């Protein structure tokens, strides 16, 4: 089981990663910044590529 998530309060001004997991990263108007908005919105392998995507990351996962 291996979870994750991300600092959307690092988020810049890019959907990178929203485009590699146009499910689970997503913008809010709350966050005004892209977050993990359902780890089960995007795949890992969509989840991995987007994490090597952003300038500084701010993404991470979640053990248990
Ligand atoms: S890739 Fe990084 S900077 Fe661009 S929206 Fe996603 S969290 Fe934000």
């Amino acid at each position: 089981a291996r979870k994750f998530y991300v600092d959307q309060d690092e988020c810049i001004a890019c959907e990178s990663c929203v485009e590699i997991a146009p499910g689970a990263f997503a913008m809010d108007p709350e966050i005004e910044k892209a977050y993990v908005k359902d780890v089960e919105g995007a795949s890992q392998e969509e989840v991995e590529e987007a994490m090597d995507t952003c300038p500084v990351q701010c993404i991470h996962w979640e053990d248990e």
